[PDB]
């Protein structure tokens, strides 16, 4: 909360205010770099090149 | 998928990965210009100047 700010943050699934009061089984992290027009084509049902 | 990039695009009636299984009956493009804060009014159920 002092270092990193996301412009985009969206959950599915699960509501955001209660990720403190659950516990996760298998977790993975996929990372990659868009530019700014493709960030709204990482959602589930979505067309386009990426 | 090389040339033309959208900020917006968004579709009303049908899910975009199926666009390539359908055929359209009566298609018609209307094209204007507007600013970049009055495109969020381009939507059904909106009140704005446009
Ligand atoms: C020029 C008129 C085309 C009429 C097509 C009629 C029905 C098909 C609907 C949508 C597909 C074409 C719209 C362009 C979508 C760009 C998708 C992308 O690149 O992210
Ligand atoms: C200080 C005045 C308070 C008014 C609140 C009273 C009723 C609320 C109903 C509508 C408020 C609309 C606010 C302006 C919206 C601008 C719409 C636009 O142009 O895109
Ligand atoms: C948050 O960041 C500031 C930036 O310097 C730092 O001084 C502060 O100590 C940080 N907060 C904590 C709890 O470490
Ligand atoms: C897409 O655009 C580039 C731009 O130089 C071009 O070289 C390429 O041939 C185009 N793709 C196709 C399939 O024509």
């Amino acid at each position: 909360y002092n270092s990193t700010f996301f412009s985009t943050f969206k959950c599915y699934g699960v509501c955001a205010t209660k990720l403190n009061d659950l516990c996760f089984s298998n977790v993975y992290a996929d990372s990659f770099v868009v530019k700014g027009d493709d960030v709204r084509q990482i959602a589930p049902g979505q067309t386009g090149v990426i």
